[PDB]
């Protein structure tokens, strides 16, 4: 058994969906019965993604082993059943940190540490590490070809291609074949140049991917084949589609995987695309529909709440109901007011960091609570809901979080060390999948059908138990607590049709095939309420 | 008075409309009271455009001095009142022909002839020639930046610019700021790279043109300004529009010309944009509409019949009537038949070269003639009509052209030398504006209101006078004859509502403001016939 | 039998001896019993080398078939027995001439003629033509890698290589490993970059040639091997030597040919290096010595008279005598006078073009003649001697050539058409090997031992028969006449110890193993004179 590698690059423009393409391929090769894995090389200087905001790159993926990483690692989880780890993704900054530390420790024995060969060796080692024991390793190269931001990686690859041997490596490259309406046709010139750029750095493409909003004519594919030194059969067209789960079908349709096994000589098992067929069937045969408002801050870029959006979708799939998300700026709730929240079947408040429109978020929580409108709060949404209830029911004037106000007077949220009461009497970040203790008498315990659950976290502040008894005794249900210090994990409203909120991130566990009890209940409640109001 | 120059380049993709942008600018500069002219340099090896087909590059422009040249010079004359002479356009091959000839005759005295400096000097000298006596000279560089096809020219410019000084030169550069619907936004990266490419060959852009299908946000323009070393006000946005005549307005709106005179310190007279204001009014307030069929061969690319389409538009403007053109493949008329020609108010048959389905063109001519449907024939279309009438009225068995069948038996079209009768008894290319004697009693004479006219030509074969008397005596009007040998120029059908066909190319002389008698009459007839058939 | 190809390129700096290296290799391949040939592509606009001066590029080689070509073709003749032809050498300009002509006559049927693919087609077809029927074909690419002057050729090659497969092609690249005395060591960086440049245009080197003034250390060769993706054994060191004839030995020493046949898997015959062993023996064991003075014009770059220098050397080899050549400027004899000509054992006057100090050349001819100093005149040197004798012995005041002074009055040299006497009564270029009728009673007839001989030519003006009779009757022996027109091919002075001058070019036939009668005679006479003067 010898590991085979396929490198995935792309040029001309960004935003082509390199990770999507790679993931779809992996799904097929999985369906061919191969031991497929995948890694992504991140050109950024940031060592860890935790040093960047949600608005900067969208959601940060949490791996099983607790590592924080590129969102695309979650995308990989949605196409292949293998598990990602810290070994599946690292950054440029990470590399330098490691190398410089080795230098400091005398690891290079007085030698000059140079990009070539030392930085590239660091890269080479990491690649071999992650691909160890696998049949096929896909490697996504971030950045854009021709930019200096990733040339070191491209060089390391070239070296490995030579050292390993061409019989175990392929070069896949994404391009853009844009449609020029003024001319009434697509152009190939950009592609031709993109390939030339790879060639100038020692890389000859084997497989071409033509991204566009429409199928590229065979004639044009042939023209490309000519200029790029690539067989026509290896020039794959990839038009835009309305679902990433249809891509495996397209790649299979054009014989991509067969080519690879012949190279690529692979004994690939018959593709099991029935999962996609199911999705298609359900898509093409809806029965209801509900409208769910999403009040937040980063709504100007859907990607910021991508994992949430998909979790909602999955709940809808299980209940055969369309999910219509209304994006709402919490700051507009502060300006315009609750009129925004009208015409909704359910209310949802996502997590995140930053104050901005948080008071409007509270107003919304209040609105949904007081008007009995199916409410779901996550992380920050829970913090908000806590304040809402506390201030307007438990009478905790200015209930707040110490992350925004040093002297809240009624710090309902604070660091455990910072826990204190309204009289000033007292007494890092929770990450990854953690076990939570559910209250047997709670709704969510029964939704999960289990005494305890394990769910992912990403936050530093906690419910201030010094003032919890005020809130809870006022008439609020704690549906779950955590571990050692029984930190509040889930809250339910005693007489609200469906109002829940939690500390964990259920949106990182939800799948299209399994769904997720919480979102199933939420979306269902939306429907129930909709009918209740009709 | 010292001549100022502005160079126009473009990159990322082809087909951005460099000629359009340049012409629009020139129009404004003329409107500012400046002696502005324009030249275009081509990256083609073809010495003359006469060696290429209409399908290859579209219509070939006919200049006043008889030179055959780039179509864009027609566009240049449609915006400024100066004339596009042979000095206003030349190719790469042209240059080499000249230089090699100079070498052959000893003009380089035993020296090595090199791109640098000899080819670049040849280019430079031609530019200086054309720019003589002008205030502002625009120079359009064909090809795409980064491609080897025009690097010599870019180099020649660099040299020139240095020699004449920056105070007499500006660098304008077109780019693409494509919209990526998947991201929901436009991208600037391609532009940044395009500029870097010019810089790598010694050229620093002064003015940027952002081509797109929508206005580019000031923020994005600022980002570009940053990365390109260009002032924000010199970054011009240019969204797609439905008419070239609206571009001067846009460029003026963004202050482009003011910048230039400040650089450009120009004492520019108030722009006279009333010509387009007129057009806008008429466009916005049409009174009728007609449908006119166009039977030909190169209909897969409208540009092939561009000048014709424009002329038709001009007839429509004068008659306040919309002109709906139906493109028809002559091979389909040949195959499917005259059913194609139904539902039309008028029939038009354009000129060109190639057999393909010319028999179907003849069928169409017959159809329009026999059914009295407003017919207009141009160049070849006249030859087609000649055959039609001859064979089916004058009983000229297989009336035809010797260019396809030497032994026609009734060679109605042949070279003057080749003129012969049906018994075999006997006895280059006509180019440019030539005087034609109109028959005072013809309609066309009265349409022009003149004894004679001067119109442009482009053909080799003539009406075979050996058999003309057969055709003419059968009942057909020769509405005009040339000069020297009174060659048949225009034919009219005695009892047809509006049947005119001619050897010359009226489409190269019409304007949107002056119109053109033949299209005025033709389109009017279409309307009359439309009402007749109702 | 399938033809194998090896391409030769060079980077960093020019003048590394690409032709030398290629010829040396070919010699070895022939020595191994392989059908090897060689071609050279030249990056020049000049169509034919005949349009350039001797001082510009040095001697222009005359091939068997009369083609004028690059000097290096003669160098190829000195290493292998495969005969060169017009198919073995052509220029960039030649290509364009051919292609443009094809365009003109319609060979491209209306298509766009582009560098790619049409210019590259012209190139690759010529390559395949010349390589027909050979086992191994060496192709030398002139110019320097990274320069635009030869990128089209490099591209044509890349394409070809792909088309024929790597099993039939190798890339040999020359570089420079400069010695930096300030550092006390050689550097390799330039080489590393040179290789990178080839890679950027799609070419990966297989064999590296390290030119220097000293052997390159294995360590440095290894460093290069690393950075260039080349096996250590394929990195060849090539230090400067005092004789080209020693290079085959060096290449053989490093196992180059074995590698090639293994690739390169070649059943190569044992190298016969005895030709150089002979030379070495003779070189290291001279017996006499003699001083030869040469008067000319292009002495500022010995390459101009390279073929002559070699021919003199060959005469010396046959007479076991060292040849000491004094370089004399004709303009100095003109200025300083005959004092320059003192201390010489014999005097030689070469051919060429340009009036310059030719009067000093005439003065020299006079000097050698009148002082009985062995003399050898070639082409122009004959014209010079003719004038000398004519003016001073035959009393032909202002004896001269019409090529410099049309109105001579005693045009001893003139175009055959221009032949005339002093009273005005009258009555292109001769090239290649032509038969000359020798006079049986002449020395030259006996030196060659044959009634007639065949020798190469290159000149436009001939001995003026109208006045010849004055010169010949005055006491000058015509040692041989051409043929049809009995043109004075060669003369001898009746009472001069050894004074011979001719129209032909004996220097293009002389070899180190065969020698040549006129140089044997001249050099011997030179020695004899020396001894007579001592």
């Amino acid at each position: 058994m010898t590991t085979n590698y396929i490198f995935v690059t792309g040029g001309v423009v960004s935003s082509l969906g390199k990770g999507i393409a790679a993931a779809s391929l992996a799904a097929i090769l999985e369906a061919r019965g191969l031991n497929v894995t995948i890694m992504k090389l991140d050109p950024y200087i940031n060592v860890d993604p935790g040093t960047m905001s949600p608005i900067q790159h969208g959601e940060v993926f949490v791996t099983e082993d607790g590592a924080e990483t590129d969102l695309d690692l979650g995308h990989y989880e949605r196409f292949i059943r293998t598990k990602m780890s810290r070994r599946n993704n690292f950054t440029t900054g990470r590399i330098y940190s490691d190398v410089l530390r080795k230098e400091r420790r005398g690891d290079y024995l007085g030698a000059t540490v140079q990009v070539i060969p030392h930085i590239t060796n660091a890269i080479k080692e990491r690649v071999l590490e992650g691909g160890e024991g696998h049949d096929v390793v896909l490697v996504e190269i971030g950045g854009t070809v021709g930019d200096i931001e990733s040339l070191p990686f491209l060089e390391a690859i070239r070296q490995m291609a030579v050292e390993i041997g061409r019989e175990h490596t392929l070069f896949m490259h994404l391009t853009l074949v844009p449609y020029m309406a003024a001319s009434g046709e697509v152009k190939t010139k950009p592609t031709q140049h993109s390939v030339k750029e790879l060639l100038s750095i020692g890389i000859q493409p084997d497989i071409l991917i033509c991204r566009s909003d429409r199928a590229v004519p065979a004639n044009e594919r042939a023209k490309i084949a000519l200029f790029c030194n690539v067989p026509e059969k290896a020039v794959i067209s990839l038009k835009d589609v309305d679902s990433i789960y249809k891509i495996p079908g397209l790649l299979k349709s054009q014989g991509l995987d067969d080519y690879i096994c012949k190279r690529f000589s692979l004994n690939c098992p018959e593709a099991n695309l029935s999962e996609w067929e199911q999705v298609i069937f359900e898509e093409a045969n809806p029965v209801s529909e509900v409208t769910i408002g999403m009040v937040g801050k980063y709504i100007e870029l859907p990607d910021a709440y991508k994992s949430v959006i998909e979790a909602l979708k999955h709940g809808g799939l299980k209940n055969r109901v369309s999910v219509n998300i209304k994006l709402i700026d919490s700051q507009d709730v502060e300006t315009r007011g609750v009129e925004i929240l009208k015409g909704l079947d359910a209310i949802l408040v996502p997590g995140g960091f930053g104050y901005r429109g948080v008071e409007g978020m509270i107003t919304t929580a209040r609105f949904a609570r007081e008007n009995n409108i199916p409410y779901l709060g996550i992380c920050l949404g829970m913090q908000v809901a806590l304040i809402d209830y506390a201030r307007h029911v438990a009478n905790m004037e200015n209930a707040n979080s110490t992350e925004f106000v040093p002297d809240c007077k009624y710090p309902v949220v604070a660091l455990i060390t910072e826990w204190r009461d309204e009289n000033g009497n007292v007494e890092t970040m929770r990450l990854g999948a953690q076990q939570c203790q559910l209250v047997d008498d709670s709704l969510v315990r029964q939704l999960y059908n289990a005494p305890t659950i394990v769910e992912r976290h990403r936050h530093r502040y906690e419910v201030n138990n010094m003032l919890l008894k005020q809130i809870e005794d006022a008439g609020l249900r704690v549906a779950g607590r955590s571990g050692d210090d029984q930190l509040v994990e889930i809250i339910e409203v005693p007489n609200h049709p469906w109002f829940v909120a939690c500390q964990f991130h259920p949106e990182f566990t939800s799948t299209p095939r399994d769904g997720h009890p919480l979102f199933a209940g939420f979306v269902k409640a939306a429907s129930e309420f909709q009918k209740r109001q009709a």
